[PDB]
């Protein structure tokens, strides 16, 4: 045995190369011992009894390397607003280790739904995939999509707009020669991103008018063109459908939903989260955004929210965690802070076993302490 702890001061000493030395914690002490020992305890006799070194060890290292996980790997991120309804609205970012209790007062986006969101001026609107870039001011795009105007975007943090991948503009795609006639045998009336309708099977089915053809339009992205611009046009001019049997059918790329879109309410719904979740069981992670009344966890759970020294994020853990990211280790301790573990052995000697899959997306976020390698360990 070359680990002991003094009953009464309760300092950890560990004998190498020949004699005593005072360590930090016990992480240091099977960081230089190469084992996951075990102190044994001694009164102050023993240890007067044999020379003594300098202090030796990490400070900034946890006490020791627990570790409670699954079964599942599960992190999720989470962004809480209070104050939503003012100027002067404040963020508070969650990040989440623990079974999750998704229900219908927390969970993933519906298609028709959308959260507006600022971030460093601009702003963001998040759908069930990701974020997509807006323009606020556009008051053709937003009126036609139903966005309300009493509706405000409320700031993101840098963790959750990181999280949240990005599925491009929305916005509309250009159209060349707007306003030109039209080289396809329509009449005059229908330039160029003029906007006209025929009834089918299911009602108007809306068409713009390109370059090299027609298009078939959603009924938000016919209101919108016309809404930039209506080209003299009251209403889209209804066409006999034979008419048009023999003009070339083109695509028109618009992001615009056929669906209105709800935008959800902030003060209703202060949760914006970005779930991350795999098996341990082959395949790939699953990822979604979610939006609610609060966090995903029970009650009691809250309970649990460590706030770091000086990190963005208040962590959520049911204990320790040992994980891998994109390959580089990181030890979590029960207060939510990460330690690089260089290697597998250096692993090993921490008796530490079995990383589980980790987001970067979401581990970045926690207070990166010092690394945990043979070498530091000495001093
Ligand atoms: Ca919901
Ligand atoms: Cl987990
Ligand atoms: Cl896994």
């Amino acid at each position: 045995t070359s680990l002991f702890t003094d009953r009464a001061t309760n300092q950890l000493y560990v004998l190498l190369s020949g004699q005593l030395h005072p360590v930090y914690n016990l992480t240091s002490a099977r960081l230089v011992l190469g084992n996951p020992a075990n102190p044994a305890t001694v009164k102050s006799s023993e240890l007067s009894k044999l020379p003594m070194g300098q202090t030796v060890g990490i400070p900034g290292a946890p006490y020791a390397t627990p570790v409670s996980a699954g079964s599942t790997s599960i992190w999720t991120l989470c962004d809480t607003v209070a104050r939503a309804d003012s100027t002067s609205p404040v963020v508070q970012t969650a990040v989440i280790a623990m079974p999750l209790e998704i229900d219908a007062s927390i969970d993933p986006l519906q298609s028709h739904e959308a959260v507006l969101v600022s971030y460093q001026g601009e702003t963001w609107i998040v759908t069930t995939k990701g974020r997509h870039a807006i323009d606020l001011t556009d008051r053709a795009l937003t009126s036609s999509m139903g966005i309300p105007v009493t509706a405000r975007p409320t700031p993101i943090s840098e963790g959750m707009f990181n999280a949240l991948p990005d599925m491009g503009p929305w916005q509309l795609p250009p159209i060349p020669a707007a306003g030109a006639p039209n080289s396809l045998g329509l009449p005059d009336d229908l330039v160029i991103g003029s906007v006209f309708q025929i009834h089918t099977d299911k009602g108007p089915q809306y068409y713009v008018v390109l370059p090299d053809g027609i298009a078939q339009v959603n009924a938000t992205t016919a209101a919108a063109l016309r809404a930039t611009q209506a080209h003299g046009l009251v209403a889209p001019p209804a066409m006999v459908p034979s008419l048009v049997v023999r003009i070339a059918e083109r695509v028109y790329p618009s992001p615009l939903p056929d669906e209105p879109l709800k935008i959800v309410s902030r003060p209703q719904d202060p949760a914006l989260c970005w779930s991350w979740q795999r098996s341990a069981g082959d395949q790939s992670p699953q990822s979604t955004v979610l939006s609610g009344r609060h966090l995903p966890i029970s009650p009691s759970a809250m309970n649990m929210g460590i706030k770091q020294i000086h990190g963005t994020a208040t962590v959520y853990l049911d204990g320790g965690k040992f994980v891998a990211l994109q390959e580089s280790m990181y030890y979590i301790d029960p207060q939510g802070v990460r330690y690089g573990v260089p290697n597998a052995e250096t692993a090993k000697s921490l008796g530490l076993s079995s990383p589980q899959n980790a987001p970067w997306e979401i581990v970045r976020l926690l207070v990166d302490g010092p690394v945990l390698s043979k070498d530091a360990a000495l001093l």
